[PDB]
């Protein structure tokens, strides 16, 4: 039943975690509410997909343009992580 390996499913709960945290961070910044940055759907996608690109993120179901780069830090955490841990990023079907 399970696609994907037990240590890809953490990598993808660990990086998600840091992600919330840097939505919270980038949203008390713009004082807007979280979900307005980014839903946790697009964060889930973010995890699991982990864009590195500006032009990547937008392949995500609801990131525009002006999104893309509202998201340029969460971005910046994806490519950091996947460097220190050793990690596939940019992980597109189409
Ligand atoms: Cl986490």
């Amino acid at each position: 039943q399970p696609v994907i390996s037990a240590q890809e499913q953490e990598t993808q709960i660990v990086l998600y975690g840091k992600l919330v945290e840097a939505r919270q961070k980038h949203a008390n910044k713009m004082d807007v509410p979280p979900a307005i940055l980014a839903t946790n759907k697009i964060l889930v996608d973010m995890a699991k997909m982990r864009p590195t690109t500006v032009e990547n993120v937008k392949r995500i179901d609801g990131v525009s343009e002006g999104k893309a780069a509202m998201l340029a830090p969460l971005l910046e955490v994806i490519k950091h992580f996947c460097q220190t841990n050793s990690v596939q990023t940019d992980l597109f079907s189409s």
